[PDB]
């Protein structure tokens, strides 16, 4: 007659990490659609001709 | 010739075992749908992170 906090819901019960990390995110695509470029200062500025 | 059908007419017989396993039963499909986590203690608890 053991009380009901040292029984199957606390005493007798063992942890798994089964459900961790399984959940993804979508995946990227940003590349697909854009170009990285570096920059070294503040700011970046482009120009063309015509 | 005369004899008491109970005992000619009863072991004039074959007993042959083709009917055995005849039909099966449906295949184990709960693997496509499950995965196995083997259990240590009355209850398993499971945690993931946000």
């Amino acid at each position: 007659a053991i009380i009901t906090p040292a029984l199957i819901s606390a005493l007798k019960t063992s942890f798994q990490k089964h459900f961790q990390d399984a959940l993804a995110t979508a995946p990227s695509t940003y590349l697909q659609v854009a170009t990285v470029i570096p920059s070294t200062t503040a700011s970046n500025t482009y120009g063309w001709l015509g």
